[PDB]
């Protein structure tokens, strides 16, 4: 009985030997998908990247470090839902808990608009770092304020300005850019990043913030290194520029998400960018402090 | 964090809600896929099968009962092994441990040949029931006697004449044909299913057999009804088939298992009809026993 | 400019060459998706089963009616909306105003709760006769009355007891199958079906109705025939089922939808048959008043 | 140097083991497609034909004939060609070839038209016994005589009334049911099969015609079973009865081919009842010749 | 009656919301195939880009350009045709029109010899610049010489030297580059802009030529960025390069087109490039008019 | 019978119109397959390779060289076989004979596992040049030391410190980073390429090695350019460098081999580039010999 708890076991992220007690970062998932327009699936994301990850190395050979001996958990995902009201407030009451208890919260959701809730919990001192190929700031849309393309407009009404950087944009609304609370936010395209280099832009975030939150909005990427995602923008940023940001970064995050991809459009490459990302993150975050 | 293990939870079959200590129904996970040489996949197969179920309902309309009340548990997956032999043993003591605590074993497979172990631990009152499209009957295949291709020799061997019967058969090798043991095992083809009907063959076997095995190799189904099979074969047996034979010998099974199709060959619709043949198995057998 | 609009011309049905002056039979599609909690896609069906058209010739053999002087129209489709509600709202008002005008609504849609607004719009002698896998009866689903698991439940609040026939019924939850009002609807199982055939439950509505409205939830059928619906469901009606329900009740019907398939989900096959079930109605029906 | 030849082989139908010389059967492909309009990808059948055939025994447990001791041969492909007239002409001079030397021809394709080749090469006792979802009976289509949706109306110049038969159509353009030659064809509807049997229908060819030449139109069957058809019909006959055709006409066929499916339309399925198909064909008239011969 | 012309509507280029006289861009579709050998279904190009539209937004954030208020039409799509002189044809009238009346065309095709149809059209002091892979540049092909990978060679006959240049091209036939006539086109290899950067081979076109249609082979991209175009060639340009190209160009340019990929074989992604290159050719041409005008 | 023959032919690379004899390429398969763990398909590429083939010209133009009067031959493929140690056995026969013929073997497999063949068919002037993502420097894997994991282990033991360099590699397990003989080969990290280009490491080859053997494990090359490999590794070379080292080395290379991707898991990209990769070889070589 207890000799077959031994034998089998259910799925996981395969590093995340340790319980929550014991966790320095607690991976969970976030199933939800509807407010979604154009292609729908990003409800099976977090489940997809347990699955790539078997793939993976426990090792990381670019930072020297062991996952093994990282401390990570994964609880699982939450109940499928359909109110993103009703999702946004128990990201919140999580988020909240595990950075309360010491821990780093790592998300896998489906949409973007879950990172509102992750948002609430941050303190004054934390600044929000987004990797997008869209300004989320519309005012509302589809007669929801927590339309996934208003995230952040939710983030700026909770933190002020000041206090957000955007990364990666190329699709923007005429209604969000002619707004007056537009120059509140720091929006930098990926044509900057092009043209400039990804250190310039991390080098001012990582001069003005104590500390960040990291939210990764998978179709920031250009579609080349990321296929899967909900809403493709061509001429986009590399994987190489985002495990950038994450590499320099990771050691002042107090948490950590990856949305907006759906593993139904391709045969899996997406979601291994994502776990990879996962691992950089906490590997980058290792080394740092040895 | 007692309050986040009621929020998150992993990949489960739905209405497993009961621990191994109280399931009647012990659902359990063989990853095992490496002597498969047409398609590969299977190795997925209990995973997607999950993964299916949540768009099934908790009740059974056609039998009346609830599963949620039929006392099911899902202790999960093996760990992927590529040594047949390896893996036949821990099925076989897996297999006996349920059984001995009066449990009924339900095995998510990928390949066939897994069911070999099961068939190690069957006592002599017990006799076994295959749907499957080949003849599993070489003498060896690739150099390995336990080939997914030899489960039928395998069987025999263990069981003597007079106890084994596969049905759906459509597929069979001259070695196997021309060898002298081969009229020992009960042979029944679609042909013959497709001109006489179902329930003759199953009237053979509810007469004959005290208690019984069932397993399930699904490309014995037409490929119409399950695309995603490991080796399709045309012509071959109707979905209600085999969920009337499940429908008639439930009652008399001591365990019961499916295996050889592929969710990385179709959209999901072959593990549909897999999680629902579980269904049609508990159910069927929670309603003759009231 | 004029010689322009000769030479080119927007994605319609290619017999749909009249105008809603002119026609008797007009084709409407509803882009509408957002209750749907399996498989989305159904939004797609209507653009889909206009591409599947051009396989189909103008005569349909069957029938030696000639399509293209069916008096038949294309619409093209409302715009795209997540509000329930609103969208059965202004289906009651299209479908209302075509019947008024002596004209047979056919609508293309995606999900089945737009057959409300249908529902909403008949006449104290028209039944209502559907398709379907699954009962459809919850009093609510997911936060709301209007989800699509529900528009049997709602059909029977607009039109009582001896109205409602629903045929290939498999799917029950047990909260509906418990509820004192479900036997006030003739729930035809997909197995009674088989069995007794299909002609038996036809007799049944051509005798005790004088008009109706066919409502086709693709997933009545099995999924070897519509492999691309939202929800399958193993063991269903054949594709030839509907086909001879549709032959034999369309003179007497006011209306028809056809919904709940998600084109995504395969390479053509199931919009080729809702394409060739329109054809069916339309020719079935004229063949009559000849 | 001829070691190496003993260890590397090319594609190929695994059972096609002898030369053109010793072959009973001969296997050859022609993969066109410039007719095509709906779904497209016929030219490589031919090829996912061979590549499913690994899947198969080279026993065939129905009929109790080893395919391996048949007489197989595979010719291999024809170039690739934009010219319909061209690869009819072609086909034709393989087909009276072949046939000269007593041997039996199995034309793997991509479209319908290849076969008005076949029936240019027939004798005046050969019938011919098409599956088909559509009576590719039409004067001429997109200003071509020889469009795969005029194959019928071409084998009929050719051949005659009473020559011909076509099983399982469910699809027909009024400008063909309106010619008066129309019923000089026999059409039989997938809708009276699924009536009446095939058997009644393969019963009236069989006491009409000494020897016949088989047509095998893919999408003659139900999209259930040959998903991968170029132009799906719903409502189609059963993969199980064009194999009754098949078992009980082989031993007066003189020919035999399969058309228009794609096998990039599916993972495998569609190239598989379509391998499975030849086996039957092969094997079931081999079974006859054992038996009474 | 006229309430539900209010509710319902054809699928289209979502900001085409004008009728073709208050037009300033028109666009339409031709979907025409016959003659594409490798991967087929340039056909459904132009609906698949009228789908994946709905993903982009209406204002365009790089230049500052409402779409909506940008004198945007969208005819729809031709019949189809299986005879490749036929829709040519076709094309070089309904392209001579839309430049008669001082309107932009924006041909959004299938395969790339719709193109010979549009430079039929062209002015003497009009220059022609393509993205490709290939030099299409062949005196025939399976016998036409209307053939798609021909379009160079018939373009070169109707415009002569110095007219026609071709950026992105690593994929050449000895034949063509044995051909005395290649040197009078400029041939610009994907190697060269990965060297040079596309700037310098932009700024030589610019300066010499006073007004250009651009046409846009969608295989000229890297397979990458465009996995669904008909011939793929790896080691191509980047999406960037050929945006970098349009931005710099559509100031001069009468006329545009986007060609030779297949919806068929991707998820959306490759028809999601080429209806923002789309949005490039309008929006940067608004800018510049906006501000030198 | 013998114009049969010059109308039919079986498939082939076409523009392999010579026999052995009168080869100085010689091209051929391996279908082996049966060590890898992620994804399965391999076996099929040489098939594939073929078929991609068609869309290439005769005349590369990069090059003035003309592939139909390059002595190329194909020869299809060696029967597909479960075990590994024979498949190498036959491997290091083939390769040895070819060689020493003074011809060139380009060998079109499925796993990794396959040039270890090739290696011990090696003479001591001859150094090893592999593309890879991963070290693959395992002594054993899956209880086997000739899995694919370890084909870099296995080059060692034959060819001893400073004749082996792998490029593009950033995937290493721990066992490997901290065995003492992992320095013993020269690891060139992906991330090194990107930063101090592809030519350095190319120059520091063809100085330092007379001869060499060309292996392409396909994974190597970034998922944006082979998105169809068995095991995809973000943040790799670009396409366009391993053409530069294949430009750049072809002249002295021995032989040449390309493995790991499953032409399965994409459209036909994969296999063109590995396509393109071949017409590389043979014509960059043949230029250089003018
Ligand atoms: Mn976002
Ligand atoms: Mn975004
Ligand atoms: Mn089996
Ligand atoms: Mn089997
Ligand atoms: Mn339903
Ligand atoms: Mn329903
Ligand atoms: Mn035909
Ligand atoms: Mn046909
Ligand atoms: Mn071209
Ligand atoms: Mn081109
Ligand atoms: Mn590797
Ligand atoms: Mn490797």
């Amino acid at each position: 009985a207890s000799e077959l708890r031994s034998i089998f076991s259910l799925k996981k992220i395969a590093d995340a030997v340790n319980g929550y007690e014991e966790a320095k970062y607690v991976v969970f998932g976030i199933p939800f998908d509807n407010t979604s327009s154009y292609r729908r699936g990003s409800k099976y994301a977090p489940d997809s990247i347990r699955g790539a990850y078997v793939n993976l190395e426990s090792y990381e050979y670019s930072y020297g470090i062991d996952l093994l001996a990282s401390g990570m958990a994964d609880l699982g995902d939450m109940e499928e839902s359909e109110d993103v009201e009703y999702v946004i407030d128990t990201v919140e009451s999580v988020v909240s808990a595990v950075m309360s208890d010491g821990k780093i919260p790592i998300m896998l959701g489906g949409e973007h608009s879950i990172t509102v809730g992750a948002v609430r919990a941050l303190p004054k001192d934390v600044d929000l770092v987004i990797v997008d190929a869209h300004s989320d700031f519309r005012s509302s849309y589809m007669g929801n304020k927590y339309n996934h393309a208003c995230v952040t407009r939710r983030a700026l009404d909770l933190l002020g300005e000041g206090r957000i950087t955007s990364i990666g944009i190329r699709s923007v609304s005429r209604e969000e850019f002619e707004d007056p609370d537009f120059r509140k936010v720091s929006f930098i395209s990926s044509f900057d990043v092009k043209k400039n280099g990804i250190d310039k832009y991390i080098e001012e975030v990582d001069r003005k913030s104590r500390r960040v939150y990291i939210s990764v909005d998978m179709d920031g990427i250009d579609p080349a290194y990321a296929p899967a995602v909900g809403t493709p923008e061509p001429f986009g940023l590399a994987d190489t520029d985002v495990r950038r940001l994450i590499e320099r970064l990771s050691y002042k995050a107090v948490g950590f998400d990856i949305v907006e991809f759906s593993p139904l459009y391709d045969n899996g490459n997406t979601s291994m960018l994502a776990a990879k990302l996962l691992q950089v993150f906490i590997a980058s975050r290792e080394k740092y402090y040895k």
